[PDB]
């Protein structure tokens, strides 16, 4: 049993440690290689900030999964070089709305008393919560380590096709290509949301604030998220654009926006910035195919990678069993 | 003029604002394009600690320009902007050696003395002088905000070939593709010379410590080059080697063989770690060829592209301003 996973992400990693942990014991040989074009630190993966937070229905018991399972671990030391913690903070709109489905996964969760309210002239309405954050550059980096205990191997190839890699001689193909598997399998309904970021340094800002509108649309109005090192300010998503390249008016509606949100902004060095492709799609893509040879493709996470990735995982490997299981 | 620009590294960036810098007040319009698939980070540009040493006819002149134009700038306010500054420290080697013609380019050179020859009880032999650090992050940055402002446009885009650029009205390509040049015209002289570095926390560290024994060859032995925020940790050289991703054995190379030039380092904690493709080529190919259409081809600036990038983007300049002429 040969397995090859395909992609160095969050998604790609986790699902090789999934793997690892629950099916090594039981056959015989295991054989777990990644293969990636790209390493971190540079995946879409190395740019979220990694706050938890979904949209506002698989998806959500995943997403659960994923923050009971962090928050497991949030007060043990591996926490650090995971670039795990907890942080609080803001979602803002103008208008009401409804709770949203996460209202008990988060804690603390509660709506904005009109004083904490008082403080962002520019929105009427707003919740508050306790979440957490794994940060993408120390998580991918934890995954790396631990995959290298379980001698599992990594190369940089870009993987043609699918043939490519079961005429070297896979089983068993793990998709884990972000917004890059059309290049694999045509997918009409994978999409890139091109999201760019600057980081800041500001160290008094301990609250994540998040804002929302619904012209703008999703991901796509002011947020600001402490991280372990420098505050990450965003607020882009275009559709169907790909372009990998720092843009100037971006660069401006994040600044801008951040500062308007937040005045003491105004003088915070900035330390450097990134832009990268959410895979968009409906649904994440997360199933088996047939090709003689065995396909689970996992991607689609769209602008929750972070967020979802590890019921995910939990996911992927009770397919690579049903898998065994008719073996 | 149509102008288009290949390769967004300090070769692609500099003969660009070089090039801009001297003919925008000739034509009538000079209309300059950037093609580049990688920016900032993700060049080999941004790999390099960025300090200033060639080996050990042209190229000379090249590297002593490049010296100077960055020493007239020094105690400028935008040497920070550029992330420029002097930095000293030592040259070891086993045996003797010839004076290095560069001797007095650099400032002070001398030869080590006994009580600091006792520092490094490895090496009998060496030098001291004071050089500069160009630090190939920020001063992309900087370039794309002089080209920026300049109106110099950039794109996000693998250009197949040379025709399919000409085909769009091209007038002049500028060939900057560093170690890939031969995937738009087969080179053979020109491959990779694949090296890894990290990025440690030790700011006690105020000198760099180059060190050298043939018998591992050219950048292959460790060194230490100082940066603003960080040091650099290297010694990796590896002909042909094409696998853009962080390796464990050179990780335990680097680390070991540091720590070994310079016990303090066991106490840094490790920042980053970065795999790039240094372009090696017996020489640089600076030299205009026509394809009809004009190009420039400006690549293969092995381990010291920071080193020259000045000089080779001024003798690319003069070969533009001959174009011109012919016209
Ligand atoms: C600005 C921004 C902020 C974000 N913030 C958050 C956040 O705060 N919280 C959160 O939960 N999520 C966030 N996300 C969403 C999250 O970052 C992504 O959804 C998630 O990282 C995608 O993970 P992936 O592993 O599937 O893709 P990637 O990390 O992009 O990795 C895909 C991998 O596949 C490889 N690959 C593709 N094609 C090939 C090929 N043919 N051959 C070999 N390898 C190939 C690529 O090299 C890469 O290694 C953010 C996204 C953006 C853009
Ligand atoms: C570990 C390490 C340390 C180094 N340290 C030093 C040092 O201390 N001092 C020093 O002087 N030098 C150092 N160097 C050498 C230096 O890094 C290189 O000489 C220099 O970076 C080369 O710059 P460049 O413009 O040639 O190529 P690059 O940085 O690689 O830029 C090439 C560009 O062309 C683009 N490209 C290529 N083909 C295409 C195409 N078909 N279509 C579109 N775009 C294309 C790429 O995406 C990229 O943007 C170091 C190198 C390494 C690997
Ligand atoms: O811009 C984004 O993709 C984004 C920001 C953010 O905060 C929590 C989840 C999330 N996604
Ligand atoms: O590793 C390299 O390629 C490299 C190290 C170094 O020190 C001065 C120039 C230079 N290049």
């Amino acid at each position: 049993m040969r397995v090859v996973v395909i992609g160095a992400g969050v998604i790609g990693l986790s699902t090789a440690l999934c793997i690892h942990e629950r099916y090594h014991s039981v056959l015989q040989p295991l054989d777990i290689k990644v293969y990636a074009d790209r390493f971190t630190p540079l995946t879409t993966t190395d740019v979220a900030a990694g706050l938890w937070q979904p949209y506002l229905p698989q998806e959500a018991d995943w997403s659960q999964q994923t923050f009971d399972y962090l928050l497991s671990h949030v007060h043990s030391p591996n926490a650090e070089n995971l670039g795990l913690f907890l942080i609080s903070g803001y979602n803002l709109f103008h208008e009401a709305i409804p709770d949203p489905s996460w209202k008990d996964t988060v804690l603390g969760f509660r709506k904005l008393t009109p004083r904490e309210l008082d403080m962002f002239p520019d929105y009427g309405y707003g919740w508050f919560h306790t979440s957490l954050i794994l940060e993408g550059k120390n998580y991918l980096q934890w995954l790396t380590e631990r995959l290298t205990e379980r001698g599992v191997k990594f190369f940089q190839r870009k993987v043609e096709s699918f043939e490519e890699v079961a005429r070297e001689g896979a089983d068993v193909i793990v998709n884990c290509t972000g917004v890059w598997a059309g290049a694999l399998q045509r997918d009409p309904l994978l999409q890139p949301g091109r999201g760019q970021i600057m980081k800041v340094d500001a160290p008094w800002m301990k609250h994540f604030i998040l804002t929302h509108d619904p012209e703008r649309g999703i991901y796509n109005s002011p947020y600001i998220i402490p991280g372990t090192q420098t505050v990450t300010l965003g607020g882009i998503f275009q559709l169907g654009n790909w372009s990998e390249l720092n843009n100037i008016q971006d660069h401006n509606t994040i600044w801008e926006g951040c500062c308007r949100l937040e005045p003491t902004l105004k003088n915070a060095r900035i330390i450097g910035e990134r832009t990268g492709f959410r895979p968009v799609r409906p649904q994440i893509r997360l199933e088996r195919e047939q090709l003689n040879t065995e396909v689970i493709h996992n991607y689609g996470h769209g602008g929750y990678g972070l967020t979802i990735h590890w019921g995910c995982a939990l996911e992927a490997a009770k397919l690579f069993g049903r898998i065994l299981e008719e073996k």
